């Protein structure tokens, strides 16, 4: 069937989401997430002005050709704006394909590899003690895995944060020791370094946290230069995760083939969608690398639903990040995935199981919001 | 030097251009090119909606902090939309800094390294003979170097058909014919334009060795930088690449492994003066030279800035020149000059280019997309 219409919806039910909807001549439709936190309107414009017009009249079934057509045909390849636009088309087309097949997406991908999908929750606190409090209540909700963060003692437009690597490196290991002491060894414990360290500093932290056996240490260092990971890998056996800021298999091909990481984090909506992420997950699996999808509030329920289908099929699934959306957001994007006892159960409706309530979306207009920046104590613009 | 206002101007004097203007409290102003061919409005929105608001009240003198603030601060780093926005801010700020120094841009960068800037012109025809005709008229205009392309016998993106096999048997004939008619002193360039695999490019490289091309450009898509290795190992024809690149991380390995002779990434797509200086300096460690992409889809803002850059950079190779239309030149008044095949940098403070806003408003945006390429069986290929 041919594409009859395509358009974007921008809405802000708690925060900004951009969605692409594709409608075939028969009236069937699918949607894809296009949300890029803090640069939302770049993608919306990419879609509205440059992609949407070229979609009209194309065969909706040609997912692969459409992917190559937009990826190669853009001429300027890769990039967060570019690949998020491409991902949103791709997700919308897989939705349509699964619908046309009368199957939930995970079936169309090759069927289930697991009965449920393990997640992790964010647990954040100013003091180590405050964080311990959040772990407890998330454990009470059934989470088997938690990502822990505390403050560091002595420390619409972008907020500006101040950062000290040295104080942080001295403090962080104390948090994990406290986590193990209170909660024991069976809990999976994750930590997000969030781009702030140099490699040798990350090597040092990894070694210092070996006794607490983290499920992963994430985003140790900025990794545009993929060799940045080598010194870390050579000095510690703490498992490493990276990639939420990546958008292309070429951002991580060497990290994977050289075995510098244990989990790849690039998610569906930023990583060129289902079509591309299958390739990424498959390359990862030759080297024992597992999936750990970025799943913050700034990817919509459209992505999450699709992510849960993918998580359900993919052989080398690792863990799915879960930052729960607001009630308002869950209402804009009705969905049939379920959360029970710390795990996701994939939906059984044909498609990725997510839709968008356009009328409700129109009640919440766009509100500009930017991500923070980080500066060192001397005012040096650092990595947030 | 606080920024009072910043905004974009979109205009289509023969083709689409997006320009960023920044204006400080004291009234001094600067402009940067933000044109991304076929995706123009993505950059416009990136700038208008996410960058501009954050520029207001910033110290315009803090060029480096602004670059890092936009680069790191975006969180999602690199990419053609991202780095074009960043390049526009950066070029506009260097414009302001040069004006404040009362110097033309090249003086600010370390001064003149050459007296003029050699260019090459495009020479295209349907048959070899049509192309040789174009080569003649461009030599007559004074060009010392020509990029030659001929046809191969046998609002939305246009759709072209392509045959690698027919191209590889045909292309070396073009170069033989150019040498037969024009001799050995003319510099002859060729743009493969992404269509080949590495071993196919290796073959073509070897076939054209007797013709001594100035460069063979964009042999293979190079998101995977290792794609250049088989070519380099099999031919001594010089290799050029990078017009579709936007980061030093797109070509760091290409340079350090000595897989290329000329880096093509231009100011407007390569993060501006601040980033391209660093790329140029990495390249110089390995004898790699600059060969800035210079088509009609980069504005005269970029061209003037590029000519200043070309004038200072030690490892200059060549500057591509596709003449802009008269309407375009009128929208973007400038003090660079073209004479006898070469550019001469302007002497006005700044990069020497301005935009005439009243004139620009007379040419509204018109959507135009780059073509796609398909193989004979329908395969969506590289254009
Ligand atoms: O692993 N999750 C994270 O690092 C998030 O909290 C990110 O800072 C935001 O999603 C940025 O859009
Ligand atoms: O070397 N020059 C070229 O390859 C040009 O003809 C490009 O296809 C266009 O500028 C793309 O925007
Ligand atoms: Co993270
Ligand atoms: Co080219």
């Amino acid at each position: 069937l041919k594409i009859r219409d395509a358009y974007t919806i921008v809405t802000c039910p708690g925060r900004n989401f951009v969605t692409l909807k594709i409608v075939t001549e028969s009236g069937t439709h699918g949607i894809g997430d296009a949300t890029l936190n803090g640069r939302e309107m770049a993608v919306a414009a990419y879609l509205d002005e440059h992609v949407v017009p070229a979609l009209i009249g194309r065969d909706a079934g040609r997912i692969e050709d459409t992917w190559q057509y937009l990826y190669r045909g853009a001429y300027w390849r890769r990039g967060p704006v570019t690949m998020t636009a491409i991902a949103a088309v791709d997700m919308a087309l897989w939705d349509i394909k699964a619908k046309a097949a009368g199957m939930p997406l995970y079936q169309l991908l090759g069927g289930k590899s697991r009965e449920r999908v393990m997640t992790y929750a964010h647990c954040t606190g100013q003091t180590i003690e405050d964080c311990l409090g959040e772990v407890a209540r998330h454990v009470e909700l059934g989470y088997r895995a938690v990502r822990v963060q505390s403050g560091v003692p002595g420390i619409s437009l972008p907020a500006e944060h101040v950062w000290s690597t040295e104080k942080y490196l001295n403090h962080a290991p104390k948090l994990f020791a406290a986590v193990r002491e209170r909660f024991g060894d069976d809990l999976h414990v994750l930590h997000d370094v969030h781009h702030r360290l140099t490699p040798i500093e990350a090597a040092r932290l990894g070694k210092a946290v070996e006794p607490y056996h983290l499920f992963w240490l994430e985003d140790c260092v900025p990794a545009e230069n993929q060799e940045s990971l080598r010194l870390i890998r050579e000095h510690t056996t703490t498992p490493l995760a990276i990639g939420e800021v990546f958008n292309s298999i070429h951002d991580c091909r060497e990290l994977i083939q050289n075995q510098w990481i244990d989990y790849i984090r690039m998610p569906l909506t930023h990583g060129g969608g289902i079509t591309a992420m299958r390739r990424v997950a498959d390359l990862a699996s030759l080297y024992h690398v597992r999936t750990g999808f970025h799943g913050p509030t700034d990817l919509s329920p459209v992505c999450l639903g699709a992510a849960i289908h993918f998580d359900t099929w993919v052989p080398n699934f690792g863990i799915q990040e879960h930052m729960p959306h607001t009630d308002e957001t869950d209402a804009v994007f009705p969905h049939d995935y379920r959360f029970e006892d710390g795990h996701f159960l994939a939906g059984e409706s044909p498609g990725h199981g997510v839709d968008i309530d356009e009328e409700l979306a129109a009640k919440y207009p766009y509100e500009r919001a930017s991500l923070p920046v980080n500066r060192l104590e001397d005012g040096t613009l650092w990595h947030w």
